[PDB]
């Protein structure tokens, strides 16, 4: 794949249909599971471990679907969805490096939610710091993640793990 | 609250509206974020640590919203939603014990996904084992959770943490 440092919302939507990295590359979820609007920076070096970095953003507005049901009369973006965005970015990066296969989240170490995303916020920022990448027969990524809302850190996740699989018959 | 050992779909829908545990108890998310169809068992003793146990189920059918977008052409229930159902059950239990306040997931320690939920599955079972409950004027619940698909253990989550809050304007 020809690597770009950033991707637009249109690119992320093309990705969900497998039109970005080709038919062998991984796909990002499509709405309403897509949890980012754009990827503002992607590098092979950099990040807290100098092994890779990804920064993405999600624009917030009061009308996003999840505010209406989580919860009724007490809108707050589900934490699980910010967490999924992080898994999505780790998997996307693996595909960006040329990894082939279907994306499947494998797990995460500690996750801490210290703040919330309200319908009055404006922008959610995701930062992924890669600590390890296996791109041999097996394609797997390990990273730490940070979620900020309007420049303030609210969630951290250690050891997000995602792999790409050509055969998912054993799951 | 007048504890019942089990709750039906209609009870969970009333919960999302704030009718089940009253105006001061926690609310479950409403569809499309409600991740269970019923709670089959709730006991304050029992469970792996004999400090509480809850078992719930989610009926699976190909038409569930998430199957159409995650991923297009490769349907699999998002692992993040299975995690949310477990946080949802921990908070529901704190309200069941009589706790007052709005539920907020605080984090989780370690999550491992070893299997997937396909649209061909029939049922997902959630089993929550409580470790510690602080129901003082600081309501928090700590528990380990397991997710099974048609009886097969596929996800384990250690140290799920949820708390109920009177005032959430601090986050
Ligand atoms: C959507 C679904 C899952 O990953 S379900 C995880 C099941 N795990 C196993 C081992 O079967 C989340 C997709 C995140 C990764 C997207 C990569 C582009
Ligand atoms: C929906 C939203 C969240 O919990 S967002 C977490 C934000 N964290 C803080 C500290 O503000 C999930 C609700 C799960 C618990 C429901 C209990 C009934």
């Amino acid at each position: 794949v020809d690597k770009r440092e950033s991707y637009t919302k249109e690119d992320l939507l093309a990705s969900g249909r497998g039109e970005l990295f080709g038919a062998k590359g991984p796909q990002l979820p499509a709405p309403n599971m897509l949890m980012m609007d754009r990827v503002v920076k992607m590098t092979e070096t950099g990040g807290n471990f100098d092994k890779g970095y990804v920064e993405a953003e999600l624009d917030i507005n009061p009308d996003l679907w999840f505010f209406g049901c989580h919860f009724i009369g007490d809108p707050v973006m589900p934490g699980c969805l910010g967490l999924d965005a992080m898994w999505q970015l780790v998997g996307f990066y693996l595909g960006w490096l040329g990894g082939e296969g279907k994306g499947r989240a494998l797990g995460v170490g500690e996750v801490k939610f210290t703040g919330q995303v309200l319908p009055t916020a404006k922008k959610v920022t995701y930062r992924i710091h890669f600590k390890r990448i296996v791109n041999r027969r097996l394609i797997m990524g390990l990273a730490d993640g940070e979620v900020l809302v309007d420049g303030r850190l609210i969630y951290t996740a250690s050891d997000l793990k995602v792999g790409l699989f050509q055969d998912t018959s054993a799951f």
